């Protein structure tokens, strides 16, 4: 018995005050930073989403919520690392994941070979296994008039019964 | 010969008139109701498309006529079973399905249970087979400003041939 | 050894001066054109990166950068044949593609089936394996203004070790 499984996440968050961001867990400088209970950090919480997605968890506002002090500030890579480790614990491997990070600016390209190493290492994977990309909506929106950042992830886990 | 196949889906509705919503098949209370030919029911539209595009028979614009009275105010879940027994008869199984509600309001979060087990019941799986989450986009965008509610679904079928 | 893969891609134009658009490699007579160095085709563009996201090669952007003007007018049938080859250079074959047009206008319904020949061909394989759907979000956001068309794909790839 082997099954595999798909999952699917989503998120946004608006600038606000300044710094730089942080985005796939690389700290990025920008004009204005993200408006979060958070990191902020879309990426990964679309990321963490997916991942809870395919092992039927919920997703991360079930898993850690708005209303617990304790994840004011939090790095959202302990997020994915919980996460991560609670899908383990039901039996889950990863088959692999792919992120898309839909931003007017700041550049992401550059940021994306240092996002799979920390995405790599909090998955316990290979970085072949993860992939990050990102997309401009040509000036269109609340993402192309610079309001926000979205962010999309798929991932594709694998259970052995066996 | 077991083939395995992925399936993507997105729906948008504007808000209108007024009474409860229906959201993956549950009436959810709130100020404004969705606009649709239909039950206007964003989440299971999004999941009935994921659905046929993973078994390729296109969408439920091409299946359910907007032209057609006899989907006017129709069950959403009808068109959901419908689709599915037209899915089935081509030899397909479910794998899994994942759905992200993307809404600023109403909350979403109570209502997943019911909406899984609607969803369990009207696919003839288990609930461990199903998942719903939601995000909201920080008032950002048309869903943002509540003008509206939009959803994806992402979905993996199974065929044996053996 | 059999690996099996998913990707994401998402892709927005906005409309700008005039002809035909392209959409999934077919011409569609409408109002105004896509603003793009490229087709401007957001089918394809999604579509290609989706694949290239499940094979973890980046995206479009990487491979074929905005600054080289060997890509300025390009057709984006090209593009996603140049990034197929590489794709199965890897190793990758084909599993099935899902894509979803999101766009107010032009109709996308009677174009389907020949956006499906295109890809089918494009990727070497049957047309079984290709699907494509459309929404509209209902008069809602820049795609419900007619400011633009954005795209989202899904894709399965294959790999034997064996
Ligand atoms: N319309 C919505 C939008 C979001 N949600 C959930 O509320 C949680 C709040 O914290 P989070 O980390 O953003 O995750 C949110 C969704 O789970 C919800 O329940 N209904
Ligand atoms: N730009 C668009 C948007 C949507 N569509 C299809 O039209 C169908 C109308 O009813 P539906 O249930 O919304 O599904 C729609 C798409 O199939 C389309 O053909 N072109
Ligand atoms: N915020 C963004 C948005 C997009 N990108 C990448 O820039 C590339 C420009 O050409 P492309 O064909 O649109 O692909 C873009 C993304 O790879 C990026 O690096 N950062
Ligand atoms: C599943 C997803 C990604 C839904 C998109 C949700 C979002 C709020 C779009 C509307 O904003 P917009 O930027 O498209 O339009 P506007 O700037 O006119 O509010
Ligand atoms: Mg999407
Ligand atoms: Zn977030
Ligand atoms: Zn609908
Ligand atoms: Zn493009």
């Amino acid at each position: 018995m082997l099954e595999m499984r798909i999952g699917h996440g989503f998120d946004v968050h608006a600038f606000g005050g300044e710094g730089p961001i942080i985005i796939g867990g690389v700290r990025i400088p920008y004009e204005k930073g993200l408006l979060a209970h958070s990191d902020g950090d879309v990426a990964l919480h679309a990321l963490t989403d997916a991942l809870l997605g395919a092992a039927a968890l919920g997703d991360i506002g079930k898993l850690f919520p708005d209303t617990d002090p304790a994840f004011k500030g939090a790095d959202s890579r302990e997020l994915l690392r919980e996460a991560w480790r609670r899908i383990q614990a039901k039996g889950y491997t990863l088959g692999n994941v792919d992120v898309t990070i839909i931003a007017q600016a700041p550049k992401m390209l550059p940021h994306i070979p240092q996002m799979r190493v920390f995405i790599a290492e909090d998955l316990g994977c290979h970085m072949d296994d993860v992939n990050v990309k990102a997309t401009t909506t040509e000036k269109l929106g609340f993402t192309g008039r610079g309001e926000g950042i979205a962010c999309e992830a798929v991932a594709l886990l694998i259970k052995a019964t066996k």
